[PDB]
């Protein structure tokens, strides 16, 4: 796999970003997570960590897995990098999104995910307080 430039367009949620990406705006829905809805607990709190994190960034970029590259209502799938750092990690990593939604063909970076879901639970961070 390899990254991909993107900019960022806009913030929209926990696990859902706008972003150019070969000259054309796209939800990009992050693969691998869920991040509660912002109504629900932690849900503002993910939006703001993730608005930040990619507004912050010098350089986005974008990582498709190896299977669908977009889901069902046209949203892109990939792995969201922020200065070389995966967002995905970064939200799991603070109990901020669940380990979630892992098909067959499209999971790559599972197990990294699943290592740092396990420090937040053990840190009882976040979701797991
Ligand atoms: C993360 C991801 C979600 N989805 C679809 C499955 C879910 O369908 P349903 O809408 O039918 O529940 C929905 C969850 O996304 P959200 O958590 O953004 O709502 O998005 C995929 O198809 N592939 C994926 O890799
Ligand atoms: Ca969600």
């Amino acid at each position: 796999l390899h990254k991909e430039p993107a900019t960022l367009i806009k913030a929209i949620d926990g696990d859902t970003v706008k972003l150019m990406y070969k000259g054309q705006p796209m939800t990009f829905r992050l693969l691998l997570v869920d991040t509660p809805e912002f109504n629900e607990k932690y849900g503002p709190e993910a939006s703001a960590f993730t608005k930040k994190m990619d507004e912050n960034a010098k350089k986005i970029e974008v990582e498709f897995d190896k299977g669908q590259r977009t889901d069902k209502y046209g949203r892109g799938l990939a792995y969201i990098y922020a200065d070389g750092k995966m967002v995905e990690e970064a939200l799991v990593r603070q109990g901020l999104a669940k380990v979630a939604y892992v098909y067959k063909g499209n999971n790559t970076h599972e197990q990294l995910l699943r290592k740092a879901e396990a420090q937040a639970k053990k840190e009882k961070l976040n979701i797991w307080s």
